[PDB]
């Protein structure tokens, strides 16, 4: 349940609806982020933060207002933590705990989309 960088930036550079969820830890998301995406750390979602929850919800909301599964695309630093988080949102999907989703995180993180999509990302 992966999506190469440049997919990922061919997706964004569409328009297309989808959310981007950022799930480094704090510290990680205070030196550098991409403004679109949503913050939801990783262990919000293991430890079921009932507000990051509804942070998500809203974020659909937003779009929708409670009428396709949603594109949801997960990022971290390097990958290693964004595939934890993919499977902790399939599992809410599946339990209807969320609406449909449909998860993909970013092969290579966001080292990749510095390496290959915006060199001003920095290194951290």
């Amino acid at each position: 349940s992966r999506v190469s960088v440049t997919d990922y930036k061919r997706l964004l550079d569409s328009g297309a609806f989808h959310l981007l969820l950022d799930v480094r830890p704090q510290v990680e998301v205070d030196i550098c982020r991409l403004p679109h995406a949503l913050h939801i750390p990783l262990k919000h979602l293991e430890r079921r933060d009932a507000e990051s929850l509804k942070l998500l919800k809203e974020a659909i909301w937003e779009e929708k207002q409670g009428t396709a599964a949603v594109p949801i695309y997960v990022i971290c630093k390097l990958g290693n933590d964004s595939q934890k988080a993919v499977k902790i949102l399939q599992s809410l999907s599946a339990a209807q705990e969320l609406d449909p989703l449909t998860v993909r995180d970013v092969v290579g993180g966001l080292m990749a989309w510095a390496a290959k999509i915006d060199g001003t990302f920095p290194q951290y």
